Order: structure tokens, then C-alpha cells, then sequence
């Protein structure tokens, strides 16, 4: 019998090739006045490249205030990168899509700024006082190119290849508070980029043409439940998923954990933050508070009722001349007189510590609560928003001062971790024919099985053909029959009025992958597969 | 100029090359995919049995099975939670067939095996906090749990090379057959909560998804597939064969805990948290309760057994060899500090050895807090094992105990709780005591493989990227689905045609409760089978 | 809910290659098995252990695993085994036949080779009952209980799994395994009986490999990749590789050098790794000497110590630096003190010091009566990885113009000899970057320079690390299937060397981190034939 041999292979002779590190310097140009770096990459023995990596010198930052940077910093800095040739864009994606194609790239991430160093909330308190050092991060910019390394690469047919990178506000990339002196800020940071590739100068190379997936975003109206992609020809995939708006509120939140960032560390910062107000050890009732503060003194039992909701508060060495204090009311949320209300010190059951005589202040021990991942998702804005019957923010002046601004552009769904699935149906229209529907995130379910990922979204896949070596499969358009199109349409799951989260506004992103044919004849050119 | 001028020299045509620059982009089969998703048909030893068919002009292929679970609000009084990837402990077995026949099948443990190193599988069935910490209720309307829709990645031989792999339907009826366990076994609850209730109530909502593909004048070939069989050894015996072994794939070896001699009720559980040291700690805070205790005069509630003695001056209390150093602060003057010499306790004879888990702790200290009038622990100095938190409390209280074994108060005993959890290994939660000393496996009469350490386990954990693996024989390193597998070939004349497994247990100690934890040997084997699509879909034993 | 409309209409004279159905080709008839040898014990009378492969069954061979039996370690003191200590084990690895050395590679390569492989790191041993620092109490207290160690001896034999396998042509096949001394893979105090431990301690080694037993085999010639390093001159910024004529990489990086100190560290971790961790282990073993509460001052201290007495406001000021200290539950016989020269180090008197004190703001906790210490609770300070990276030696050596080590005798008994070979950089997470520039010259001509490390970040990004170095890649080609892509060397030209030159960037003189010696480590792959015409032999490509 005929057999394959499993034991030895007949070791090719592959082009000859030599690959070099090549790191480019740009041009800083300011247009909205936006950041605007370009690489012009123009040489003869450059014949092919791939693995875009771009670093980022972040400067020192002085003076006084809270300050820190996002998680994964260098993303966020991100808003478009363009690769083009004199023919056009050979290949261009938005800055929240090159970081969702690099979400599960744990090393890509650490480079791009993930470390205490960064991202956790650092205090300066003289005018000269260092609250962060400078530091280079560095951000692997994904491309179709390096799928299959060698095989994939971006050929360069005498060609000059311009490599164009938007950058965010420096808002977007910054969590300060209130007293950190942001507008000196703004006027003194500068985007300082550097393009590094791996160039491939290659002896008698065979170009032969290529295919390549050229993401397309379309964002829908303020609570708009559709969005629609125009002129779909021969698409890969589809991704669906929500993003807030907070611009109907200032961008404050109460707390941040910093560089810890799970779903506890959320949870754990926001409890510690409203501890300080919740549980007041005073002699005599306690001051600095609003009118509409509640503060109640604990009884000999420890029980406080709050209507329903009994909390045990029990200090330890408290001082005879004072007694231990709970505000009933710290944030409460309510559309009417006569509705249910939102009381976040009704979500405490149990409260223990011991008062230290020596810095005057009361350590906290174990603290029994339903505190979400939602409540630290809560702007600040909308706990006094005119909906709101109540004052609402019953918090001291102190912990008012200390909320910080995030203003991260990637953040997805109702909360910071994007727990909360807030979509309750999904129907997909390739034309007017129902393409796809589903009731429950099962094509989520299928993006994260498929891609090995922990953070994936409602994706519908047209390719499960092997990459770069086959034609990918494309989900194809009929324009006589009226099948061009892409709608989407969502049902968005029903919140309860009197909650504050029922008030962020949600925004729907569809994303599609559209199919282009890669051209080398007298210059390297797409062709959109029509 | 950008290139270094070395590198240019360098390189600036007579041998032939292949191109690592460009590939010709080949055009495939015109195929088009779909998530389709069916409801099943439930039947009820009284199991639940789902069944899903698949039949359709149009499904000319198929692929990656997930199951989706509807877990129910659970209501009422006392201690409530999920068992870890609850959703695969949901399944008992799982059928993929035609009208020819089985294709393929598997039981409800070897698919969670086969998926433990999948770790995004592993938390879509069912791992979080929500689900898998002890909740309480404390009225008979309090929600203990909100609903949750777990789904299950049912991990087939189809989905290794996605497309290629794929189960073709020649134009036949697939069914997809699931059997679930007792919800017993996916729940862990305390004597208060109303079990009996739950059981009655509840019921098995699931759904099958699947990746369906409309494939264009479709071109069969004929497959090969490795269908997975179990055999189960006898209680407490160091023995399994599995017989008519023809062409193995595979074969791994295991041994699973048999608690049928006790009521599966354990004294602690730590939730969602599942290290060794989250099993440990969850053990020491249940203890440390009846261990340490601030009173004003000798401590009640305890049995008449209980050895409750005053910590001197100096904080030392000596149980025989073992000193206890125990230091409190704030104890009020009227009251005095006491431990629990005998907190349990286990021994065969009057004057024998005794396993006392008082003598496991070596220092505690703490503050006395007068507001709640309660101890607050700082350090614990201790030796509580993995198997200490894996004793059934049965065997505390068993008749070969000499001694009462038990003396918690009653508080203590009334927060047990009930783990029936089906995919448990060795002898401990954490499947860390390896208790196999020695592995022979003989085909036939001939020793084919024997080991003193678990290097086959080292070579499944490197060689599939886990860190859970069994002590497994590979036979095929071929790659799959594009070769046919290499197996391990039986002689029938010779009386080489079944695998035995014999082990060599570890020796205990009598005066240890583990001694009496019974004890299941598992050998699993991975048959090859021929995939005939002639005529609708069928499977032939290679031998 | 069944295949949609829509997808039925858009489906109902071009080759297309079937991608739902492949004929299952008839693989070569092979049968693996698990083998596992026992060695022959050698005897600076560096333990050698030596296996022998020779067996008319076994054909072809990869996957080596090395188990270790660990012995039971008994007595006094504090004793715990470095990380990944199977790895830490091997000095040097080597595959020979009767025509010489197949491949070899050194133990801290084969251990960079194996730092992205997590299970390969478990099995070598990293557990908190291994790696904690265990405390002996009685001469017959068990410290560390027996345990076996298995570590994973990558080879360019398990990139394709059988395709790549090492085949035996009827060849004697010796793998040769040198380990380091035990000094290097153990962490103990003074007070551990180390000299007895050295001379009871035996290496008890076992090779697994999969074997392959293939019938009518048919080998084809292969290529194979071959590390060499060469370790710069002590702090010189230099280093050559000679005779390059064929390299798929090259691999530069530092290491510390601890020759000039006695290899004793104030702290250690133990099992948690992190650099926070390292960090809170060190500010731990500080505190019951920073901060003291006593009835008067302080007893037990050298005279070079300076015991403050905390005022009333909490505040104590060590020059410019202000430490808020702040206990509770302190009886009224007793006061507060702190001690702010803990550690101290200067070259010249009257001018710039490094003190540890001065690197803390505040100190909040609690005294106990029950066990007469204090109990704290948050600690606000400035202590990086370099700091718990200090050899002991160095806070008292000559350049020091103070006392330096002004901690108790108590402490300093607490101190752990740390002998760990595979260290990178000039601290134990390899944090601080020291090398400030790069530049690779191929004979004369300047091949690569770099001021920043985008060498370092290609590699973690192209071999998916988080623990890479600055790497040149030369072969991007698939490996087995290919023949590697390599430099080129013109011997008539004199480009047939890899000269390495680096910039380190320098220390503060009155930082005793200045004081860590530094080595430039350089590591070259070069390519080789392997042919199997009468034996197995390799061939260095020209
Ligand atoms: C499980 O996959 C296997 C199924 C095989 O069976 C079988 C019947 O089905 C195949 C499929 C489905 C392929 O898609 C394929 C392929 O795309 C490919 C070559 C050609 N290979 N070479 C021919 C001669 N050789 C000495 C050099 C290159 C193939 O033969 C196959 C192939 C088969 O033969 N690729 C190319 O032509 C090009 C343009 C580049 C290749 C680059 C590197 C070299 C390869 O990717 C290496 C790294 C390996 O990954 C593969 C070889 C896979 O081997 C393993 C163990 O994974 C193999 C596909």
C-alpha cells in the first residue's frame, strides 16, 4: 500500500529574502485641529512589509491634582490609521476596531500601556510635584499583512506607501479630577509617534494577486434601534454591539479602580469611596451635609431601617462623647413623589469596623452588600438630573471634589466592564429578507467559541475558509432582486424608570468586512469585489 | 537609504525556489453558513431525555453543537448554589445519530474532560458568582437566585478542522439525543433549604444551536472518527479491563470518589473561589467558630464529648505533642479565652492513634470585638490539607470511630452542605492527592505500558496544552482529519484483543477518615470508526 | 430555525478545490510509546548524567521530559527551592551520536526557550510548597516533603511532531545532562545546615522521550538550528560571536553578576512572583525594625542607629522627607519611636544619602497587648524592585561611609542567600531597563542599531511573551517544511562575525544598586544540515 510519509519532509528552497527593522519618524500636522501623524515609506529594496508597530512617547506629567491614564492607553490614542498608495487606500480601519481585533492579544495590550505605573490614580501636591514619569508605549497595529506572515505581506511595487494615523483628543486617554489643571494640559501635550515595520528586501520577487477584508462602521442615531449598511456586495462578517453616550452629562463618575480592572476592583472602589459618607462616627449630628441628607442615629440593636432594608452598622472603641451615624439617603433616584426609589444605602445589609483614636478616622473591616457593576457605571450628572424629584447626590463637598472625569472612546454597552447585555433581540435584513434573528446572544456565544475571546460581540461569519492560501467566502449581493443592503434592528432590553441607568443614552455600531481584490499591475491597488 | 547597505550587498538565481511571497488564492466550494438554533422534545429511571432533530434539504453540513440551559428563579428559605460549569454537569450523555444508527457519542464526564482545557466553553456553561457562591434566603418569598441561560459547547470530532471536519448529511435525519442528570448533582444546598420542592419544580428547558452549512454540489469523501467508551471498575478494586479493543486511538486512566456510603454532606464549600486555598480557608473560617471561644465561664452548647479547656496565661494549650499558642486582645475581664481540644476526631482503637483536627492548628490571633461580641481572627499558623475540606461529615460519625467524632455545636452542623457534584477525580475536590502509586496496562497477556509516575499525565498535560489532564496513552501523532489515525492493533488468535488496567493504591492511615472514602477506577478508550456516507450517514468498527 | 429564504435563493464552470471533505491518506505504519531511562551519575565536580538511546524498535524520537526526585529536606531553618526549579537544575543539555554533537543547548537558553510555555514552567516545579520559604524547628522537623520535578527539554524535534522527530539510523544515540550545584536552586537563612544539605544531596535524574517504532522508514535530510552564546567581559558593553556564516537570530540581553557579594538578600517572596509582591515582602521585613514601640528608647540596635521619638502631630522629619507614624492601643508606660537611618548608604560624608527610611510617608497600625507587637495596617511608600534587589554586602561594603546595616540582629538573621542562575537585568523581575542603546555590526558594517527596545517588543509580539529580549529575526520562513532564511557571510569581505556594542545608561555613585556587576549576554542560532547517511551528523552551513 500507497503511504504518506509522517517521518520526514523534502525541505524547500524558499525566495531569497532578508528582513530589517525599520523605524520611521513623521510629520505632526494639526487638522477640527486634530493630531495627524504620516510615514511616507519609498525605497528600492523595500519589496514587501508587515507587523506595524507604533510607539508613543508619553510625557512627564507635573503639578497638582488626581491624574492617570486608560487602561491599554495607546489604543485609545488611536482614532483611524490609513494605509495608502498613489493609487489610493490599500487598507484603513477606525481606532475602536483595531483595538477589538487586538482585545484578545494579551502581549499587544501590556505594550500599548497596561501597568500600575500608568493607570493607576497618581496625586501630585506641590506645582512641581511629579505625578507621572515619562514612558514609551508601544501599538501593535494589526494589519490583513501579517495573517500569514511572508505569504500575507504588503507588497511594494516601486510604489511610495503612506502611512496616516488620527489620534484622539488627549481628554479621551485622561482620568483626572477637578483640580489636576487639564486646560495647561491640553495646550502643552504633544502626540510624539514613531512607525516601526518588518521591511523585506526580497532577490527576484513573484508577485501574484491577493485578497484582502477592509472594515466598514456605521454608528446609528441617539437611542436609534436601526442602523444600515449601504452598498454590501461580498462581506466576511458582520458584527453588531452598543456603546454609551454621556454627552448629556459632564463625564464625572464617583470612582475608578485604576490598574486593577475587574469587575470587583469596580465594585470594591465605588463601596470604599461612599463609605466615608455612609457611616459617620460624629459627636452630635453630623455636619457638611445637604438638607436633604438623612442622617440617622445608629441604635444600641445596630438595625437602621430604611423602609424595607434593615442595615447593621457595629463600630468598635468608639469615643463616649460621639456616637456612630448612618446616612440613610447618601444617592436616591426617584421620577415621582409616590414611586419606587433608587436608595444606594439600601443596597448595604452590613457595615463593621473600629474607630482609630489616633488619625481620627473609623476603619472599615467587613462590609455586606449588593453594590453592581452598574452603580460605579453611573454618570454623576444623572443622579441630579431634572427626571429626578430628589436632590439626588447627598454626598459631602469632600467626596464630591475627589469624582473623576473618563472620557475612554472604547467603552461598550451600559457599564465599564460591559457585564450588562442590554440588546434583548437581533434581527439582521440582507435587502428586505430576514437574513438572521435571534432572541438570545447566541452569535456572541459563537464569536467567542470561534475566536478563543472573553470579550466578544453579536457576530454573524460568512468565512470559515482557511486565510491568505483560499478566495474567502463572501455573502453575496443580488442589486436586480434589491439585496445590496445590511439592516439591523435591535430590541432593547426594558430597564426600570426610576433607576439611573435607564437614562444613559446607547448608540448602536455594525460593523461589516467587505471583500477587495489587492492589484500589484503598476502599483499596488484595491479593487471592491462588486 | 531605510535598508542597510549590508544587507542590500548581501543579496545583490540559478537554484529553483518557492514562493513565501505570494499564494495562489484558490477559489472554494460555494458554500453558505447559518447559526440555526431548535427546541427538543422532552421525555422522562424518570431522566430527562431532550431530543433534537435535524432534517432539511438545505443543511448539506454541520458543526459546533452548543446547548443553552433556562436555569429558574430559585425562591424560598435556606443555603443555595450552583455547582462550577453547571451546565456541563447538567449532561449525563449526549447521542448524535441516524437511521443507520449511533455516529457518534459521549458521557456527560468524558465531554467536560474533553473541554476542560477550554476555558471561554468552561464559563458560558455556567462560572460566576452569581451562580456559584452560596446564597441564603431568610424568608419563604426571599429570592435565593435570579434566572440565567447557561449555553454548553458540546465538543464533537466534526469541529477539529471546522468545514473540512464537518458531519455531512447525504440527505438523511440526524437526531441529537441529550440525557440529564439529577438536579441533585448540579446543586449544593444545606437541610433547611426545600429540596424536595426544587426537585418536583424543576424542570430542563434546553435548546440546541448549531453552525449549519447550505453547501453547492457537494463532493463526499469517506471519514474517520474516534468514538470515546468508559468502563468503571468494581468499589474500592484496583482493576478495569476494556474488552474488544481492535484499533485504540487512545487511552486514558483515572480514579473518581464513590460517596454512596455516606449522606454527601460536607462542612464547607467555598463558591465561586475554587483554589486549594479558597477550599482551605472556606474549612478553617467554618471551624474557627467552635475552635477559639470568648465566654464568661466554661463555653455551652457543645456535647458532652467536647474537651474545652482555658488557654493559660502563657497562650499555650497542649492536646498531647501538639502546642496551640492562642492569644486574644480586648477580652473583657469577666469573661476568659477557651479552645476546642477535640473539635473532631477519629481513632479505631481505646488507646490507639487519634486524628484529632484541633492538633492541625498551631496559632490563632485575634481582637475581641464588644460591639458585636464576637472574635475578628488576624493569623491563623495551620496544617488543614485539601483532603481535610474533602471528608464527608458521615464519615466523622461512622461506627468504626471509637470516639463521637463530632463536636460542633449545633449551629456549626446545621450550615453543612450536600455536594453531589458527578465529575469529581481522585480522592479530594481538587483531584491533588495522587493516590495511583503505580499503572500497568496489559494487552492481553504482554505488559504494554507501566509507570511509577504520572509521566503519561505530564505528557497529556504538555502535549494538549492543559493543566488537567489524566494519565493518557497516545497512539496516534498523526495529524488529523487529512490522514487516517495510527492505532494501537489487536491479535485475536493471541488474546490481544482487551486493554487491562491494574494500580498500585497509596497506603493510609486506619485512624484517618479518607481511609474509608471508596474509591472508582476509570479507564476511557478512544475506538476508530469509518464514517460511510453511502446512502445516509453510518459508522463501522475498524477491526 | 432551518436555512433561511434568503440564503437558499443566493445559492440556487470554475474548478474549486473541495473544503468539506479530504481523503484520509494512509500515513506511514509507526507505533509511538512513552520510554522512560534511568542515567549514569558523574562527578568543580559538576554532576553529569548520561542516557543512551539504542534499540532496534525505536526508529525516530522527540518530546524530552527529565524528571527529578526531590529528596525530603530535614532539620532547622528557613529553606524553600527557587521557581521553576527542574529548569534551574540544568546547566547544559546536549544530543550526540558516534559522529559528534546533534544538538546542545545551555540551561538558561533551554529556559528562555520554555518561559511562554506555562505547563512546561508547573511541571519543573512552582508551587507554594516548593517555592515558599518553609521554617525548620527541631534537627528532625520535616522542612520540604519529597517531591518529583518533570522538565520539558524543548528541541527543534517537537516543531512538527513526527515530521521533525529525530530519526535513529541504527545510530547509539547519548543525551548528556550537566547540572548546576544545589546552591543555585535553593533559598536558606544562616541558620539552615546548608554544608551538611550540599554534601547529603544527590541528583536523581530519569529521561522520558516518545519514541517511534516505523516500519520501511523513508528519511529525507533536515535542517536544524543550533544556540550559542558568548557572556561579555564583567561590565563591558561588548561582546563577538565569531564564525557566522548562517544565523536564523540573534539574542542579546544582561545579567547580573554577584561574585563580589556574599549572594545574601534582607527578603524574598516565596511562591507569589509579582513585582508587588517582592516589593510588600521586603517593606514587611522592614517594619518591626522602622517602627518600635518600647517603654524608652529602643534596645538591641547598633550606636550608628538613629531612634527618633515620634511627636505628638505623628510627624517625624528625616531631612526633607516627613514620615506621618501613627499607632493605636499604645500603653502609657511605652511611646512611638522610628527608626530613620534603617539602611544608609553614602560615598563621601556631608553629601547625598540613600536612606530607606526616607522612602516612607506614613505608617498607621495597631499595638497588640496579648502578643506585644505592633500590628500594621496601611503603609504609604516609595520602595521599587530595586530596592528588594540589594544584596546585603552592598549596604556595608568599602564605598560606604556609614554603618549601612543598621537593623537589628534578629533581622539580619532573617536573611536569605538567593543563588538563582537564570536572572536577568540588575533586579529579580527584570524591570529596570539598563541598556540604552544597541548597535550589530556584521564584520565592520552596521547590520541593526536601535535607541529604543522595538527589537525587544517585535519578539514578544511575534513569539506571543510576555518575558522576551532584543531579538533579531533573520527567518520568517515555516520552519520543517522550508529551509531557513539566515544572514550571509563573505569571509574574503571579513563579514563572518556578530560584534555586539550596547550604551548601558549609568547609576547614581550614592545608590547602592550602582554597585550590581553586570554581563552582556549574546546568543546566535546557526543553521546546520542534518544528514543521516551512516549515522546521524550535522553539517554547519557555510
Ligand atoms: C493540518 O494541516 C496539514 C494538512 C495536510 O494535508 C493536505 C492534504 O491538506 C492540505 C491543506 C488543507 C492545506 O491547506 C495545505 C496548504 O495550505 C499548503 C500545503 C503545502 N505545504 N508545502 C508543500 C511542501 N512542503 C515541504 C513545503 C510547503 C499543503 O500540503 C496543504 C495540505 C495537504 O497536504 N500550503 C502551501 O501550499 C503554502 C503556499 C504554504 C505553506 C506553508 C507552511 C509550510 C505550512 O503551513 C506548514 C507550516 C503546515 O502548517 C502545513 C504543511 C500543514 O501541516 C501541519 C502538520 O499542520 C498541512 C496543511
Amino acid at each position: 500500500i500507497k503511504r504518506s510519509n509522517v517521518f520526514a519532509v523534502d525541505s524547500q528552497i524558499p525566495t531569497l529574502y532578508m528582513p530589517q527593522y525599520i523605524s520611521l519618524s513623521g510629520v505632526m500636522t494639526n487638522d477640527d485641529n486634530q493630531a495627524i501623524a504620516s510615514f511616507e515609506i519609498r525605497d528600492q529594496y523595500i519589496t514587501a512589509l508587515n507587523h506595524l508597530v507604533l510607539s508613543l512617547e508619553l510625557p512627564e506629567v507635573k503639578g497638582m491634582g488626581r491624574f492617570g491614564y486608560v487602561p491599554y492607553v495607546g489604543y485609545k490614542c488611536i482614532n483611524h490609521v490609513s494605509i495608502s498608495s498613489c493609487n489610493g487606500v490599500i487598507w484603513e480601519i477606525e481606532g475602536e476596531e483595531l483595538y477589538n481585533n487586538c482585545i484578545n492579544n494579551t502581549i499587544a495590550l501590556k505594550h500599548s500601556g497596561y501597568s500600575s505605573e500608568l493607570n493607576d490614580i497618581s496625586i501630585g501636591l506641590t506645582p512641581n510635584d511629579t505625578i507621572k514619569e515619562p514612558s514609551t508605549v508601544y501599538v501593535y497595529i494589526k494589519t490583513p499583512f501579517d495573517v500569514e506572515d511572508t505569504f500575507s505581506s504588503l507588497k511594494l511595487s516601486d510604489s511610495k506607501i503612506t502611512v496616516t494615523v488620527t489620534f484622539n483628543p488627549v481628554s479621551d486617554i485622561v482620568i483626572r479630577d477637578s483640580s489636576f489643571d487639564f486646560e495647561t494640559f491640553n495646550k502643552e501635550f504633544v502626540y510624539v509617534p514613531e512607525l516601526s515595520f518588518i521591511g523585506y528586501m526580497v532577490k527576484n520577487v513573484q508577485i501574484k494577486p491577493s485578497f484582502i477584508e477592509k472594515p466598514r462602521r456605521v454608528i446609528g442615531q441617539i437611542n436609534q434601534p436601526t442602523a444600515t449598511v449601504t452598498e454590501v456586495h461580498a462581506a466576511t462578517s458582520l458584527s453588531v454591539y452598543t456603546k454609551p453616550y454621556y454627552g448629556n452629562t459632564d463625564n464625572k463618575f464617583i470612582s475608578y479602580p485604576g490598574y486593577s480592572q475587574d469587575e470587583k476592583d469596580y465594585i470594591d472602589a465605588y463601596v470604599s469611596r461612599l463609605l466615608d459618607d455612609l457611616v459617620i462616627v460624629s459627636d452630635g449630628p453630623p455636619t457638611g451635609y445637604p438638607e436633604s441628607a438623612e442622617i440617622v442615629e445608629v441604635p444600641e440593636d445596630g438595625i437602621v431601617s430604611i423602609q424595607d432594608a434593615d442595615v447593621y452598622v457595629k463600630i468598635d472603641n468608639v469615643p463616649d462623647n460621639m456616637s456612630v451615624y448612618l446616612h440613610t439617603n447618601l444617592l436616591m433616584f426617584g421620577t415621582r413623589k409616590n414611586s419606587f426609589i433608587y436608595n444606594i444605602s439600601k443596597k448595604f445589609s452590613a457595615i463593621t469596623g473600629t474607630y482609630s483614636d489616633a488619625t481620627k478616622r473609623t476603619i472599615f473591616a467587613h462590609i455586606s452588600h449588593s453594590i453592581n457593576i452598574i452603580d460605579t457605571s453611573i454618570p454623576v450628572s444623572l443622579w441630579t438630573s431634572q427626571r429626578n424629584v430628589y436632590n439626588g447626590d447627598n454626598r459631602s463637598a469632600e467626596s464630591k471634589a475627589k469624582d473623576l472625569f473618563i472620557n475612554d472612546p472604547f467603552i461598550k454597552g451600559i457599564d465599564f466592564k460591559n457585564k450588562t447585555d442590554i440588546i434583548s433581540r437581533l434581527e439582521v435584513r440582507f435587502g428586505n429578507d430576514v437574513l438572521y434573528s435571534e432572541n438570545g446572544p447566541i452569535s456572541r456565544i459563537y464569536n467567542e467559541l470561534l475566536t478563543k475571546s472573553n470579550n466578544g460581540t453579536r457576530t454573524l461569519t460568512f468565512n470559515f475558509t482557511p486565510k491568505i492560501f483560499f478566495r474567502p467566502t463572501t455573502i453575496t449581493a443580488n442589486v436586480s432582486r434589491g439585496k445590496d443592503k445590511l439592516s439591523v434592528r435591535v430590541v432593547y432590553s426594558t430597564m426600570d424608570v426610576n433607576h439611573p441607568i435607564y437614562y444613559v443614552q446607547k448608540q448602536l455600531v455594525v460593523v461589516c468586512n467587505d471583500l477587495y481584490k489587492v492589484s500589484y499591475d503598476q502599483g499596488v491597488s484595491i479593487t471592491k469585489i462588486m
